[PDB]
């Protein structure tokens, strides 16, 4: 009756707004519930808490209609909930989320089944905003009687479940909440998210009966997993991409030539190839194919060793030596590393491997203690200015921990959201895919699909294109 996860990074909080990681999202993306959400097939918006909603000509005024719906303790979700929880993430010291949000003048509810929230300038990505799990409703009362700190441990809660108890570094036990206003389409009683870093260990607690399901299935593993009678893998269509992130601020990789030079020194078809086994798709730009923008000429640099050779030797960089970070047990990247390293060295570049537990490893990012190291994002949203923010906007987040520093891409990131235009929008979303490119950001690696693992007795553990699992209709029989 409850339904076991296995997963890799484990949970860090359950505020929203201090979580830039699925780890957390793909989490409480259950425990709470949005004004608006998204359906399963990642296409359109579709009411949540707010059962409608209506923009003004203008365009700064969004309206929305509240349902009946109840908190996990009993009381009620208010448009004053609302209105709390969307403010928070602007204004907020520690949010990680503020830069799309700042974009807000106001947010008031005149009633309580009446949300009304004025921006200062239109921008379409607005409501596609609410849909994502950083802007959870949350609730005033029970933050503004516990304190922030003590709600992100037991959070009052509007979603399907709650946090029953959470084991820090080894599971977040869940139970199905009653007073979810949707709360008689669950099934299922309970959910825990087992972290198993180890990416072979995890696929034989399926096997073995020990978990039920498993995200991240070893690309090694599919097409023998796929014959395996006893389990059924899930290969579900994701806005997913995987990147070579590069410190910026670490010396020589400050200059464009010698991150221009290490996209040239690397084979995208064959580590794509080898490391993902045919599962994955070469990625040539940060916004993923099939989304919105995407722009499918975008430049691949040609497999060149010796205008690497060149241009790292140009720009005085001729032993340039990395420190590379690893996360131990994830298949893939203990695969993209090796074949990294061999073909670095081919242009005289070491990258040195450090192997690390996979849940710590983002805090190297924050902390930029790390030359390259490769990392993946997926989209909360359907729209570009998500992904955008976090990884050009020059945000808190130091674009993906990147460092990178470009003034014309920092200014056109902000003036891509505001722009009203659909055409002109999508051409500024076009100059940035270009310009980051130009720019190596990152080294775009390749996009793949959401690959998952299943128990034949549990149906309907689809992920959505945008990560949220559908447990609220997950049966287990």
């Amino acid at each position: 009756g409850v339904l076991t996860i296995g997963c890799r990074e484990d949970s860090t909080t359950f505020d929203p707004i201090k979580s830039a990681q699925n780890r957390d999202t793909w989490v409480f993306a259950n425990v709470y519930d949005t004004l608006v959400r998204v359906d399963n097939l990642g296409t359109k918006m579709e009411p949540g808490l707010a059962e409608s909603w209506d923009i003004s000509k203008d365009g700064l005024t969004y309206t929305f209609k509240l349902r009946e719906a109840k908190f996990s303790d009993g009381s009620p979700i208010t448009a004053e909930d609302a209105a709390f929880s969307l403010l928070r993430i602007r204004d907020n010291k520690a949010s990680l989320w503020s830069d799309p949000f700042s974009l807000i003048n106001t947010a008031k509810a005149t009633d309580p089944k009446t949300l009304v929230v004025t921006l200062k300038t239109p921008a379409v990505a607005f409501l596609s905003q609410l849909a994502s799990p950083t802007v959870s409703i949350l609730s005033e009362k029970a933050m503004t009687k516990m304190g922030e700190d003590a709600y992100a441990e037991n959070p009052v809660t509007s979603g399907a479940f709650t946090v029953d108890e959470w084991r820090k570094g080894d599971r977040v036990i869940l139970k199905k909440n009653p007073n979810f206003w949707q709360a008689k389409n669950v099934s299922l009683d309970g959910v825990e998210w087992v972290s198993v870093t180890d990416d072979n260990t995890r696929m034989r607690m399926v096997q073995n009966n020990e978990l039920d399901t498993a995200i991240f299935v070893p690309f090694s593993r599919v097409e023998e997993l796929k014959k395996d009678k006893n389990v059924v893998i899930h290969s579900d269509p994701s806005t997913r991409e995987d990147h070579l992130l590069i410190n910026h601020e670490h010396g020589l990789l400050a200059k464009p030539e010698v991150r221009q030079a290490l996209d040239m020194a690397i084979d995208k078809q064959s580590l794509v190839k080898t490391a993902t086994y045919g599962q994955g798709t070469v990625a040539y730009s940060y916004i993923p194919k099939g989304s919105l923008y995407h722009y499918a000429n975008n430049l691949q640099r040609p497999y060149d060793p010796a205008a690497a050779k060149k241009l790292l030797a140009d720009a005085g960089a001729k032993d340039l030596k990395l420190n590379y970070v690893v996360n131990a047990g994830n298949e893939a990247d203990e695969q993209i590393a090796v074949i990294i390293k061999d073909q670095l060295a081919k242009v005289g570049v070491t990258a040195n491997l450090q192997k690390v537990d996979p849940t710590q490893s983002w805090q190297m990012l924050v902390d930029g203690t790390y030359d390259i190291s490769v990392m993946y994002w997926t989209n909360d949203i359907l729209d570009p200015d998500q992904k955008t923010t976090f990884v050009l906007g020059h945000d808190t987040n130091q674009n993906y921990m990147t460092r990178y520093k470009n003034d014309q891409v920092k200014a056109l990131v902000a003036a891509a959201r505001i722009e009203a235009d659909p055409a002109k929008r999508e051409q500024m979303y076009i100059d940035l895919q270009k310009l980051a490119k130009q720019d190596v950001n990152w080294i775009d690696l390749y996009y793949s699909p959401y690959i998952n693992i299943s128990r034949k007795n549990v149906s309907n553990f689809l992920q959505n294109p945008l990560g949220r699992f559908t447990l609220e209709e997950v049966v287990k029989n």
